[PDB]
């Protein structure tokens, strides 16, 4: 009967902030061999997308590769597919930024000798209004998953054709990635794809099956290089796929030049299926996984998958407050910097998606990806005149206080212990509080014993200047892990405040609960200094009681494999060369200092990830009725 049309595509992306060797390995393990083997089969057509940073790393290091890509473009073997230059999730960035981001990559594709008409949707996060944006960028089609169509209401059998979708009276074509093909290519034996595709043929000559996935699958992921190249899966596939008379190879643009989309369809906010799991808060994700697994155990997943639903990507901002804070801070700067091309480039770089969420790849859990985002938010903001302001930054209904001078930007949350949640250095372009609290992930609970004994989950968010109250006999380990007895209620409770020149005055009428409620009061005077900040404390208990007042300061120390340690100190220094650099904490009175790394257990593509997201430093001072001291943070 009719031949089945087949579209083959890959997506190559490397996030800003990745280690140098990671790009190098991805190139020698996948980007290069894949294209070298592609050149051996003149009839093979591939639809490829390269993220901007990747193309820049390649220009600087592997120039010859680009001539190879130009050559393959010229012989009709490659269609260049674009997206936002720095791989941002389009739906999560200002519409104005979407245009500039896409146009930057279209300019690059143009330099390779191709007029890009298609967009690879980053993390396939779809929102109806993206039609307007893509259309203004001159994009005629976007790639999405078959799952998006199933969520709209269509069955898999009507997903072997692209469709139109509209919004604002504007339309754009949409191609669905066949989930089956993602399963088959390239990990299942070659003949399995040939068999699956041959079975799709019909009397409709426009029918088409689409495969589009991570290029990293062809060499980078563990065990794939041996499978794809050493054992020859790719050469065997290119040979079979270009010989089969029932399978017609073509690029997206080629398909559209010969067949018109099947019809009109509307899509919901969705992503590829796997994202439904991760984008859910921990507790629900576990349930979701249970449901999905219990559907396969009862062999009824296939006929009922079209009705399974989970979370949406944007809710990572709910799951991870730190990501939300980071995101809203960048939206804030993007707007204020929109008219300054130089400053704006930094904010566009900050929109690289990877550090804002967590699925299987570390993402937000990788400190180096996170500091890169902050680094860029800070550099973009440094162009603005410093100004103090009170406003709800992360939209939780409780205004933040932003104090700033020529060298720093501090964000205080009165509602949460009157602590500093952001201490950004304009000189180092780092956020000293670029840390993450320890949380349970639905995939926890197999974890080895060594890591198990070090696992602990926080109940407190982690910031700078968090006021504690503990028993004199309390131990570090108890505190290190989350066992210790917290006597005060000032860590996660609101404080009143008063604005003062160069700072803020906060105080809280709380209490010290032990055997009875001993009402207490905490007063803290925080002022910005040219090299950090100074905080003057005054703790007062209504009635005598022997305890230890503690001021905790969390820091994004990342290159200092620190370990539990306690010592007496009036002043101490921290040296984190690859992280926050050098800083010094000065007290006007010796204190007991407890120090411990904030350890997180994370899921990755290559085993567990037990990462130090920072180090907690908490100065203890004995108190019975009255207490007074000063803590000064100094940037060196
Ligand atoms: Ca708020």
């Amino acid at each position: 009967m009719e031949r089945i049309n087949f579209i083959f595509g890959i997506h190559n992306h490397q996030p800003l902030g990745n280690f140098g060797w990671v790009f190098e390995e991805a190139y020698n393990r996948s980007y290069r061999p894949f294209m070298e083997i592609l050149e051996e089969f003149p009839e093979m057509k591939v639809n490829v997308h390269f993220s901007g940073p990747l193309l820049e790393w390649i220009e600087e290091n592997k120039p010859d590769y680009l001539d190879l890509l130009r050559s393959l473009i010229k012989r009709g073997q490659l269609e260049i597919v674009v997206a936002g230059f720095y791989e941002p999730v389009l739906a999560a960035i200002p519409k104005e930024d979407r245009l500039v981001q896409i146009e930057m990559l279209k300019d690059y594709a143009r330099k390779l000798g191709y007029d890009a008409k298609g967009v690879w949707l980053t993390e396939r996060v779809w929102q109806p209004e993206l039609v307007k944006s893509l259309r203004e960028a001159g994009i005629e089609y976007v790639v999405v998953d078959d799952y998006h169509f199933m969520s709209a209401g269509l069955s898999k059998e009507e997903l072997f054709w692209p469709y139109y979708t509209e919004d604002g009276g504007e339309v754009i074509t949409v191609f669905p990635i066949d989930e089956k093909l993602r399963y088959l290519i390239p990990f299942r034996p070659v003949k399995k794809t040939i068999e699956y595709l041959e079975s799709l043929t019909s009397d409709d000559p426009s029918k088409v099956a689409v495969f589009h996935d991570d290029g990293e699958k062809f060499g980078v992921w563990p065990g794939t290089y041996e499978w794809v190249y050493e054992k020859g899966w790719l050469r065997e596939f290119f040979d079979a796929i270009t010989s089969n008379e029932k399978i017609n190879l073509m690029t997206y643009s080629e398909y559209l030049s010969k067949f018109t989309p099947r019809g009109l369809v509307y899509l919901p906010i969705a992503s590829y299926f796997e994202m439904s799991e991760w984008s859910l808060p921990a507790k629900q994700a576990k349930l979701f996984v249970e449901f999905v697994e219990q559907l396969k155990e009862e062999g009824k997943f296939e006929k009922y998958r079209v009705f399974v639903r989970g979370g949406i990507w944007k809710n990572f901002f709910f799951k991870y407050p730190e990501s939300n804070f980071m995101h809203k801070r960048m939206l804030m700067v993007s707007k204020a910097v929109r008219d300054n091309p130089e400053a704006r480039k930094y904010i566009l770089k900050a929109q690289c998606n990877d550090a804002y969420w967590h699925g299987v790849f570390g993402g937000i859990y990788l400190p180096h990806l996170r500091r890169t985002v902050w680094e860029n938010i800070i550099k973009a903001q440094r162009y603005l005149k410093p100004e103090n302001k009170i406003l709800d930054v992360d939209f939780d209904g409780r205004a933040e206080i932003m104090v700033e001078n020529d060298g720093f930007i501090a964000t205080i949350k009165p509602h949460y212990g009157g602590s500093i949640f952001e201490l950004s250095s304009k000189r180092k372009a780092v956020n000293y509080n670029d840390v993450l609290p320890r949380r349970w992930e639905h995939y926890h609970e197999q974890i080895p014993e060594e890591i198990r004994r070090e696992l602990a989950y926080d109940w407190q968010l982690r910031a700078i200047l968090q006021d504690h109250f503990i028993k004199p006999e309390e131990t570090l380990d108890n505190y290190r892990l989350v066992k210790y007895h917290e006597l005060g209620d000032f860590v996660n409770q609101p404080y009143e405040y008063e604005m003062i020149e160069n700072g803020v005055k906060l105080w809280r009428e709380g209490g010290v609960y032990a055997e009875e409620k001993i009402p207490a009061r905490v007063e803290k005077k925080i002022e910005l200094t040219e090299d950090g900040f100074i905080a003057k404390y005054r703790v007062l208990l209504e009635k005598p009681y022997k305890a230890l007042f503690g001021v905790e300061i969390n820091l994004a120390v990342h290159s200092v494999m620190e370990k539990p340690e306690e010592f007496e100190a009036k002043e101490f220094e921290v040296n984190d060369p690859y992280g926050i650099g050098k800083v010094r904490i000065e007290l006007d009175k010796a204190a007991k200092v407890w120090k411990f790394p904030i350890k997180t257990l994370s899921q990755s593509e290559a085993g567990w990830d037990f990462i130090q997201q920072g180090v907690s430093y908490t100065m203890l001072f004995p108190i019975e009725k009255e207490l007074e001291f000063t803590v000064r943070f100094r940037e060196l």
